[PDB]
Parts: structure tokens; C-alpha cells; sequence
């Protein structure tokens, strides 16, 4: 009930009573009126220097409204009827010194139509004087407006829209909202008004449900987030927040050692491969091979990597066609591991925390384990303090980090300042929870992003959350945090559009539990659809990163496209085969060479593979990495099915002579079909027979029927070959 006090405190400031001789009846009447307004919009008004004056008679007769031009003397009531300031009871003055003027009365309780107007004036203060300073209302509110105009019942419009909007043909776009700022603000206010005045609220909910709902959720929840964003722009607020935190960690800081500071700094800027050293620990024979390798000839060395290697040879020459060699690609594979940057946070993201993964040389594995085990000990003090309650921290992120495939079309191709609503809704779809397996580095007060960062997180730390303080106003958080996504919306900031993500920190065990129960649910369901034994572990969720929930909700959808595009009898025979060898359908966000289904079956470490998908015969499992973008694959489904092709290529070649488990794609008959039709499909498909078979099997089962035709009229002998194997497997 600190409630009533919050309002008393705030009101004694902004509220000025200046009447004749009833300064207790009138001074108590105002308290009754403003009490209906959300405590938070009053503080936001105080924030921008606004004040409320309760006066008698003609309100024009006040010092604050003298500078009023002989035009702004005529206002419109909530119903759109022209009036005159010297004949009205309220007025909110714009400008850098906001003013609210209210006449005196107590019949505000009785004569509701005036309270309605007074609130409408406040709503105006809210949408025009306050929210405008943080670029609101925006897309979310525009969506309410578009729901109303394009709904069947035109009553919602007849109650909130001025004819200007009523007669507008198309929907209200961001562009419209910019040219008609005054108009939208008006609608906002009216809706705020009806919602706030206890008697008209029913009307609102009766003829404009979406507006009621928006204003309902906004005044009870979302508004304090507005105050939050509003305070974030105040220099002194920003400085005040930073100081309380700097104080809370003052002891922890003064105690840090050169060694501790060395660790935190190394954790902010990775150490690049020092060319020189590479050359040394190389080899007399190897140097010779390196002395000439058209790095470009290979295909597993990114553009960034190839360049580095190029400069490696060109730096050892200072003294005295393109066939793809074997032991040469072996040499280039080894070096790939060797020329990666020392990046602790990157190591955590790739392994999802599983720092013992055989994915890199043992020497480097231990250095990572040592440094991490140490950072974990440094970041022991939690954010919780007596100096502050709820606390928000910020992080600017690149969407490619969550979903490179959607990241491809997030920014509008025409106007780089706009975000594609199409991809936005998709991205937002199943984004319910997130996980952090590395050390998040956030800002105390929000800061401008880098061009490729169109994601602006606003995170509500738990008092329990441990962290470390940095001098530049940032905090390094402890690994293994849990995050519940609370809201995802398009916002405009500094002349550009971003995706604001409102998230709350929770115990990681809470999120893991959801995933685990998902795995149980998804397997129950699919074990029934495939007729597998009740409790078999078929599908598995290896989720550890920031897009966490999507990896899970996505698997369901991928498997649906997988059953509606392939013959049920083929699936069953093939997956029974897989299950027989302990196979697994692994959906993950950690890089593939860290899923055991692949590494516990590797000869050498450098023989690892990372990509959108992968099939491992030795384990009979299919691996699908979520975050990436399959080069020739348009989406996750496709990718999965492509890998199921390799699985079929397996069971088929197995049914030829189980006395030899081999690939039916290795058959002499097929090596010829590839010799001829091997270049009529996808580029990727041309890589080799196993892949060509897989890309072909894929198109044949695409959702795009047109795509099925392409194989049948460009790969005849193949369309038939793949169909023989199907019927083969199906019957045998
Ligand atoms: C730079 C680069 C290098 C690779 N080797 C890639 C491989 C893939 N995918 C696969 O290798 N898939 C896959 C899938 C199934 C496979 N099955 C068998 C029996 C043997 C395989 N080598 C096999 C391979 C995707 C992207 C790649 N990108
Ligand atoms: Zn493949």
C-alpha cells in the first residue's frame, strides 16, 4: 500500500492548489480526480518538468497560460466539438515547460462527461508530451488501429477515429504514423480517456475491444517499462544508476588482482593466431606443402580463414587447373583448428557449456577450462543490493546469432532503416525462452548499436544473478542464466528500426525442465505415429543458447513436413533401422562437432564436420544445427529431409547384402547415373554421389511440387533410381 503514498509524494510536487477559501474541499477534490490516473504517468509528467494547477474561474486567467497565442485559445473536447479556453475546465499546454490547468469542482464524480474530458487531456499529455520522447506509440499501437478500421463492426471506428482516419483507404503504415503524428496521438488519448474514466470504460470495451485490451494491458503492466525507457534518457538518472552499482561492487573491484583483470579483459577481446608461431610448430615437410596450395581450391576454409593462410605462405617465400589433393586437405584441416582465435565466450557458445568436448586439441581444451573455471570464481557477487530494487540491463545483439536464415531478410532490402514485418512475425513466433551458456556483457544504461545489431534486449536481472563490474559502465554476467521472453516488438530509435526484446532472468533449471518435458512430449507423440516402442529415445533436444525455445518448437514443425512429404512405409522402415542402431534425431544450437553422435566416432579431431545438417552412419543419427543457414537449403525442413536422404542411402545399400553394410549410392550403376546426370540439379548436389543422391531425394520430396518436376525432367535416370530404392526398401 505504499501505493497511496507514492501518489501523495508525487502529487505534493507537481500538484499546485491555488483557489479561494475552500483549499481542503477543492484540494481534496483534485486528489479524487487524479487518483484514477496510473501513478506512473504522473511521475513521467514530473520527469519532463510538468505541473498541475487547480484553479478557479477562467483558466486563461493564470500566469502559465498568458503566453498563449490568440489561436490556441480554442480547443476541441473529446467529442470533437469546438470550444474556448475561457469557457472550458481543462487544458494541457505543450512546450518544454508542460502545464496542466484544471478548474475547481467535486461534481467530477457526478458529472462524468467532464472527467472524461480532463482525462482525455491527460491522455494527450501522455501520448504527445511523454511517449513522443521515446518514440511512441509505434507499431504495436498501429496494429490496434488497423484491427479497428478493418474489423467488420464499424462501431469501434465511429467511437475513436476522426473522419480523416476513417476515410483513409489502406492500413496505417509507419509512414502514415509519421505524417499524421498528431492524429494517432489523438486516438491514443481518447482511448486512454475512455479506459480511465470508470463510467466510459464499459463503452470502450463494448465497441472497441482491441483498444480496451491494449489500454488495459498498458496501464497495468507495460507502463512502468515506459517510465523505465523514459528515465534512461535522463543524464542524471543514467549517472545515478551507474553509481549505485559501482558502489555495490566497490569492494569486489578494489580486491581484483592484475590476474583477475587480465582475465576479464581477455574475455572481451580474443587473441588472434600469431602467424609466426604457426610457421614454427609446423614442420619441415609441411612447410614445403604449404609452400604452394591454392587455398581457394579447398572448401572448408571460410573467406576469413583462406586469407590468413594465404598470407602464411607469402610470408615464408622470402629466402633462397587446381587438383584437390588428399593429404593436402588433411594438412589444411589440421591448420583450421590451429588458426582459430582464442575466444573464451565463443568456446562456451559452441559447446553449450560442455567444455570437455573433444572438438579441439587437448592443450587448448585445458587452457579454456582453466580460464573459465577462474572467471566463474571471480563473478561471485550478485546484483542484489539495498541501494535499488528492480534493475534493467541492456544488450545489443546481431540476429544472425540466433537465426542466420531469418537474419538474411530482417532488414528491408529497399530502406535499410526499416525491418521486414514478414520476417519479424516469423522470428517472434515461438520465441518464449532463451539460455545463456557464456558470459553476457550488458550495459547499465542502454547504448547505441552497431549496424549489424538490430536486436535490443532489455533484461530484468534477478537479485540472485551474479555479475562483475567493469569501469566503462558494463556488467559481465555469470554463465548458465535462464531467460523468459516477455515481449517482442518493433521500435524506432535514433532514426532507425530495431527489435526490442523484453526478458526476465530466471533459474536455468526452470528452462531446462521445459526443454526436457518437451523432449518427453515430442517422443511420446512420434513413437505413436511411427509405431515405435512406447519409451524409445528417438528425438533429442541439445539446447543451450539464446534462441533456445525456437529450437524445440521448430523440431515439431520440421518432423511434420517430414511425414507429409515422404511415404509412411519408407519412414517407418528407415527409422526402425536407425532406432535399431541407437540412432537419434538431434536438434541443437551447439556446433555439430560437439554433439557426441559425431565425435565419439571420429578417427582424428580435424576430421570433424560442422554444418546445417549431417548424417553419421556409425551412430545412425541425423544432426540438425539450428542457428545456421544451409547454403542451398532454404529452411530447416529441407535440410532435415536432405539428411534423411543419406539415411535412406544407408538402409538401401544395407538391404543389398547385410553381410556388408555399404551405400547403395556407391553402387556402380549409380556412379554412372551421376557421371551423366550428376550436374543437372543443385550445385551442392554436384559435390559427389552421396550428396547428389541426397539433394535429389530432397527435391523429389519438396513441398514445392514444381521442384519435384525438375528432378523428373533433368535427372530422369535418377528420379527412377531413387524410386526403385524406395519401392525396394518399402517391400523388403
Ligand atoms: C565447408 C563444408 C565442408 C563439408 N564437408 C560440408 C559437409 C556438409 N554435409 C555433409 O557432409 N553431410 C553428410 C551427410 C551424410 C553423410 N553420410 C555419409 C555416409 C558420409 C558423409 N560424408 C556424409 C556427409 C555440409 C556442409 C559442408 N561444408
Ligand atoms: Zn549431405
Amino acid at each position: 500500500k505504499t501505493q497511496e503514498e507514492h501518489l501523495k509524494e508525487i502529487m505534493k510536487h507537481i500538484v499546485k492548489i491555488e483557489v479561494k477559501g475552500e483549499e481542503a474541499v477543492k484540494k481534496e477534490a483534485a486528489e479524487k480526480l487524479l487518483e484514477k490516473v496510473p501513478s506512473d504517468v504522473l511521475e513521467m509528467y514530473k520527469a519532463i518538468g510538468g505541473k498541475i494547477y487547480i484553479v478557479d474561474g477562467d483558466i486563461t486567467k493564470h500566469i502559465s497560460l498568458e503566453a498563449l497565442s490568440e489561436d490556441k485559445k480554442k480547443i476541441k473536447d473529446i467529442y470533437g466539438k469546438d470550444a474556448l479556453l475561457h469557457e472550458h475546465y481543462v487544458y494541457a499546454k505543450e512546450g518544454y515547460e508542460p502545464v496542466l490547468v484544471i478548474q475547481s469542482s467535486e461534481d467530477y464524480v457526478e458529472n462524468t462527461e467532464k472527467a472524461l474530458n480532463v482525462y482525455y487531456e491527460i491522455g494527450k499529455i501522455l501520448s504527445r508530451d511523454i511517449l513522443s520522447k521515446i518514440n511512441q506509440p509505434y507499431q504495436k499501437f498501429l496494429d490496434v488501429l488497423n484491427t479497428i478500421k478493418n474489423a467488420s463492426d464499424s462501431d469501434g471506428q465511429d467511437l475513436l477515429f476522426t473522419n480523416q482516419l476513417k476515410e483513409h483507404p489502406t492500413d496505417f503504415s509507419v509512414e502514415f504514423l509519421e505524417q499524421n503524428s498528431n492524429e494517432v496521438q489523438e486516438v491514443f488519448a481518447k482511448a486512454f480517456a475512455y479506459y480511465i474514466e470508470p463510467q466510459h470504460r464499459d463503452v470502450l470495451q463494448l465497441y472497441a475491444p482491441e483498444a480496451f485490451n491494449y489500454m488495459d494491458k498498458f496501464n497495468e503492466q507495460e507502463i512502468n517499462l515506459s517510465l523505465e525507457e523514459l528515465k534512461d534518457q535522463r543524464m542524471l538518472s543514467r549517472y545515478e544508476k551507474w553509481e549505485k552499482i559501482k558502489q555495490h561492487y566497490q569492494h569486489w573491484s578494489d580486491s581484483l588482482s592484475e590476474e583477475g583483470r587480465g582475465l576479464l579483459k581477455k574475455l572481451q577481446i580474443p587473441i588472434e593466431p600469431k602467424k609466426d608461431d604457426i610457421i614454427h610448430s609446423l614442420s619441415q615437410e609441411e612447410k614445403e606443402l604449404l609452400k604452394r596450395i591454392q587455398i581457394d581450391s579447398s572448401d572448408f576454409l571460410s573467406t576469413e580463414e583462406k586469407e590468413f593462410l594465404k598470407k602464411l605462405q607469402i610470408d615464408i617465400r622470402d629466402s633462397l587447373s587446381n587438383p584437390l589433393s588428399e593429404k593436402e586437405k588433411e594438412f589444411l584441416k589440421k591448420l583450421k583448428l590451429d588458426i582459430q582465435p582464442y575466444d573464451i565466450n565463443q568456446r562456451l557458445q559452441d559447446t553449450g557449456g560442455l567444455i570437455d568436448s573433444p572438438s579441439i586439441n587437448l592443450d587448448v581444451r585445458k587452457q579454456y577450462k582453466r580460464d573459465i573455471q577462474n572467471i566463474d570464481a571471480l563473478l561471485h557477487q550478485s546484483i542484489g543490493s539495498t541501494l535499488y530494487n528492480k534493475i534493467y540491463l541492456y544488450e545489443n545483439m546481431n540476429i544472425n546469432n540466433l537465426t542466420a536464415t531469418l537474419g538474411a531478410d530482417l532488414v528491408d532490402s529497399t530502406d535499410n532503416t526499416k525491418i521486414n514485418r514478414g520476417i519479424f512475425n516469423e522470428f517472434k513466433k515461438n520465441f518464449k525462452y532463451s539460455i545463456s551458456s557464456n558470459y553476457m556483457i550488458v550495459d547499465i544504461n542502454e547504448r547505441p548499436a552497431l549496424d549489424n545489431e538490430r536486436l535490443k534486449w532489455r533484461i530484468q536481472l534477478s537479485p540472485d544473478t551474479r555479475a562483475g563490474y567493469l569501469e566503462n559502465g558494463k556488467l559481465i554476467l555469470q554463465r548458465n542464466i535462464g531467460l523468459e521472453i516477455k515481449d517482442v516488438q518493433i521500435i524506432k530509435q535514433s532514426e532507425k528500426e530495431y527489435i526490442r526484446i523484453d526478458a526476465k532472468v530466471v533459474p536455468k533449471s526452470k528452462i531446462d525442465t521445459k526443454i526436457q518435458e518437451a523432449q518427453l512430449n515430442i517422443n511420446q507423440e512420434w513413437n505413436k505415429a511411427l509405431g515405435l516402442p512406447k519409451y524409445t529415445k528417438l528425438i533429442t533436444f541439445n539446447v543451450h543458447n539464446r534462441y533456445a525455445s525456437n529450437i524445440v518448437e521448430s523440431a515439431y514443425l520440421i518432423l511434420n513436413e517430414w511425414k507429409n512429404n515422404i511415404q509412411s512405409d519408407l519412414i517407418k522402415k528407415v527409422t526402425n533401422y536407425l532406432v535399431d542402431g541407437n540412432g537419434r534425431f538431434v536438434f541443437t544450437d551447439i556446433t555439430l562437432p560437439n554433439i557426441a553422435e559425431q565425435y565419439t566416432h571420429q578417427d582424428e579431431i580435424y576430421e570433424q564436420v560442422h554444418s546445417k545438417g549431417l548424417y553419421v552412419p556409425e551412430s545412425r543419427s541425423i544432426l540438425l544445427h539450428g542457428p545456421s543457414k544451409g547454403v542451398e537449403l532454404r529452411n530447416d525442413s529441407e535440410g532435415f529431409i536432405h539428411e534423411f536422404g543419406h539415411a535412406v542411402d544407408d538402409y538401401a545399400g544395407y538391404l543389398l547384402d547385410k553381410n556388408q553394410s555399404d551405400l547403395v549410392t556407391n553402387s556402380k550403376k549409380f556412379i554412372d547415373i551421376f557421371k551423366e546426370e550428376g550436374s543437372n540439379l543443385t550445385s551442392y548436389g554436384r559435390t559427389n554421389e552421396a550428396e547428389f543422391f541426397a539433394e535429389a531425394f530432397r527435391l523429389m520430396h519438396s513441398t514445392d511440387h514444381a521442384e519435384r518436376l525438375k528432378v523428373q525432367k533433368n535427372a530422369p535416370k535418377t528420379f527412377q533410381f531413387i524410386n526403385d530404392q524406395i519401392k525396394f526398401i518399402i517391400n523388403s
